[PDB]
């Protein structure tokens, strides 16, 4: 299934206003990566836009290089609300992902979303290089 395009959304900023903002994960560059401005709560993701929603089948990530223990227990969720009130969550990171690399996870839920995220854990600062999301227009 192809990659899905959408805005990109999440958390405003960057650590230390370097620049390393939430659209460093999706640039295609596994060297740069979205480093927060605060230590919790960051977040990013894509609104596919209104009307649209995808079925998710699979989802990609590479953390930042060095600091790849800041993924252990982030999420991944799918929403139909801005606000992610209403997500489920498609998948849990609770291995070391390789550094350097995209590691590739399959999702099966059968529902269409608008939106989804990586919701990142404590102490993380967000830190992802890269986040790519696949699958198909929900029937
Ligand atoms: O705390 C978030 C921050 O973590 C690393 O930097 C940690 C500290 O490193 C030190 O050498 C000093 O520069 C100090 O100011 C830092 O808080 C990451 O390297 C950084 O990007 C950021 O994610
Ligand atoms: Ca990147």
């Amino acid at each position: 299934y192809p990659k899905l395009t959408g805005t990109v959304i999440g958390t405003q900023g960057s650590w230390n206003n370097i620049g390393n903002t939430i659209h460093k994960a999706f640039d295609g560059d596994l060297n740069t990566f979205f480093d927060g401005p605060t230590a919790n709560g960051c977040w990013l993701g894509l609104d596919f836009g209104e009307g649209v929603r995808n079925v998710i089948t699979q989802i990609k990530f590479c953390p930042r290089s060095g600091y790849e223990q800041r993924m252990i227990g982030g999420i991944f969720q799918g929403a139909n609300k801005e606000d992610f009130s209403d997500a489920v969550t498609l998948f849990t990171i609770t291995s070391l992902p390789g550094s350097g690399t995209l590691t590739s996870v399959d999702v099966d839920n059968p529902t269409g979303f608008r939106y989804v995220r990586y919701l990142s854990p404590d102490g993380s600062n967000g830190n992802i290089a890269e986040l790519q999301f696949f699958g198909t227009p929900a029937g």
